């Protein structure tokens, strides 16, 4: 029973419905009458319905949007019988996949990550890690691409950039020395999750150091 | 057999061959090991090897560079046998499209062409037609969507621009008034064909213009 190369059909489409697939054919047309239809979970069985196929001709039709988040890839048969009711093909095992679109935005596990780190450590301990995920596809994408980007810090002293976050671990380290409890206790960091390895989707958080003795 | 959608594949490629096109599988290979063959003319028939299948895969691959203009689409059929070479599918007729690039350079039907106009003639008036063709896929893309330019006037008197040509159809027309045979009794235009609308690949001629009273 042959399994065709995956339809691609894209997630999200809008306008008029339903929209044509791919035309799926018997070459055997011509020696007698052939009339096609399709089984399977997304033809006739839950859901039902968001396929179709012209009867007649064969046109494979999509009847709804689709979101790949919710179904990826959807597996059907299709059947090719006569008059007679003979079948003039073995079934096709027919394979959709839903092609990703990045519409999920990178959410942080916490809105708000704790750690401290002791004055003297050293320009490039471990202070913590923070985290997001993103329910785009991570196989054949980058939509679920998180670059962690630091944006802001506070207070801004001794300088600017007493941390760093390396960009895909979302672990943050001591950059640059001069951490004094005594001057300045905590660091409240903004940080940044975006998709598109930094260039897309994005949402914040607070990371909220103290510094120890 | 059913025919199945379609496979893509571009004219040109460049690198590395054999390059994979598409998994061409039986979903009996759980019951017993299956074995895969192609036939058809790029497959066992001439041209020879064009097209091969991974016999253990299904993987089917292209093994050297196409030409769309050429060969456009290629018939081939797939197979499934058994250890013991019997048949555990129907064959299935796979259909391949050979997509195009931009890889033909547009050319004018003559290299100088001839043509004439009366002193008296108003702006507007028709001179005659300047014409290129492209052998690219003028169907599915723009590779041989032609625009035409001038690109010089000689002589440049009594004013530049005397002429104009109708950039979608290559007729060339009086665009200023003060033509007069007896003080520049013709005209020498290079003018220009380019596809893509104008942006892409591009080629020169010349229109020789005869002012008669
Ligand atoms: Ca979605
Ligand atoms: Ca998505
Ligand atoms: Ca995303
Ligand atoms: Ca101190
Ligand atoms: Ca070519
Ligand atoms: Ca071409
Ligand atoms: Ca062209
Ligand atoms: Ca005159």
């Amino acid at each position: 029973d042959w399994v065709i190369p995956p339809i691609s059909c894209p997630e999200n489409e809008k306008g008029e419905f339903p929209k044509n697939l791919v035309q799926i054919k018997s070459n055997r047309d011509k020696e007698t009458k052939v009339f096609y239809s399709i089984t399977g979970q997304g033809a006739d069985k839950p859901p039902v319905g968001v396929f179709i196929i012209e009867r007649e001709t064969g046109w494979l039709k999509v009847t709804q949007p689709l979101d790949r988040e919710a179904i990826a890839k959807y597996i059907l048969y299709s059947h090719a019988v006569s008059s007679n009711g003979e079948a003039v093909e073995d079934p096709m095992e027919i394979v959709i996949t839903v092609t990703d679109q990045n519409d999920n935005r990178p959410e942080f596990t916490q809105e708000v990550f704790e750690g401290s780190v002791a004055e003297g450590a050293v320009p490039g301990t471990s202070v913590m890690k923070v985290s997001a995920t993103d329910a785009d596809d991570d196989v054949n994408t980058y939509n679920a691409a998180i670059a962690y980007t630091i944006v802001s810090q506070d207070p801004e002293l001794p300088h600017k950039n007493m941390f760093t976050v390396n960009r895909d671990t979302g672990v943050i380290s001591v950059d640059t020395s001069g951490l004094d409890r005594e001057s300045y206790p905590t660091y409240t960091l903004v940080v940044q999750a975006a998709d598109l390895q930094g260039e897309g989707l994005s949402t914040t958080a607070k990371a909220v150091i103290t510094v120890k003795d």
